[PDB]
């Protein structure tokens, strides 16, 4: 029964957004074979089940740089984490299975579930 | 592009537990006696305050904040739980000390609302 701020979740994600491109408390590179991606990982945890796990690991908690599965498409990774601190989801039919599969890797599960709407709508 | 209009409310939830679990805090914030650990991107992106001192490159890496011991820690409690929830607990028997943290911590629409409360009161 508490007043809701129904616009303060939002306003929070634009502001560690900001962070992310002044390059601000930002603790973690991502590299993506070629790409390399610098990112808060308390962001990365609260959206993705493999990040999660990664930055909970005794082995990787500590680590400045993470490098994923190679095999990942950058673009489509680039996509998902601009949607993890935007909410916004850049789906076309030009990178609809990259990010449905790096989606999948990331432990995404409602992103994955768009892309199969999306596929459906198609 | 395609909007999750839930996302943020589950990212900020998911922020909460990090915090509950003490997983990546980076600052403890002192108030009087009372500590509240917390995450620094967080404090930035929710208060003009904690925006204003971890910005200056010569604070950014702090891991010790002393508030003003006027402050009451239940307020600022209270502000700490609004930051990680978008829920806050406004009853008459807090409200004057909620507005005057908020007001500290320069979070204008909380004091926004503590007005509105008093103009129903
Ligand atoms: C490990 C659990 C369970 N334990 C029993 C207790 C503690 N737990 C815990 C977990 C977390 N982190 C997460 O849950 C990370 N996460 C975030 C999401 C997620 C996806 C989307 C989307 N559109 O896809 C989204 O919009 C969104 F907003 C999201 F948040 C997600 C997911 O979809 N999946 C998974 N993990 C996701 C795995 C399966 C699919 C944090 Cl930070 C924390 F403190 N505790
Ligand atoms: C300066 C801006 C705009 N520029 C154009 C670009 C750079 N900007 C920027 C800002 C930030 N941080 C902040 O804005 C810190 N902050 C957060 C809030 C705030 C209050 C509430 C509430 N309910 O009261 C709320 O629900 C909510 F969601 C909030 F977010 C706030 C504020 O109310 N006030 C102040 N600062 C507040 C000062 C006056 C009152 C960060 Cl981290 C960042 F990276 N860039």
């Amino acid at each position: 029964s508490q007043i809701q701020f129904t616009r303060h979740a939002s306003d929070v994600l634009l502001n560690l957004n900001r962070l992310r491109s002044r390059d601000i408390l930002t603790d973690v590179v991502i590299v993506v074979s070629r790409e390399q991606f610098r990112a808060h990982k308390t962001v990365l945890m609260a959206c993705s089940g493999l990040f999660y796990s990664i930055f909970t690991d005794q082995l990787k908690r500590n680590l400045s740089v993470i490098n994923l599965d190679p095999e990942i498409n950058p673009e489509g990774f680039n996509i998902l984490l601009d949607f993890m601190y935007t909410s916004r989801l850049n789906l076309r039919e030009g990178n609809i299975m990259a990010v449905m599969a790096t989606a999948m890797y990331l432990q995404m599960e409602h992103v994955v579930d768009t892309c199969r709407k999306f596929i459906k709508a198609s």
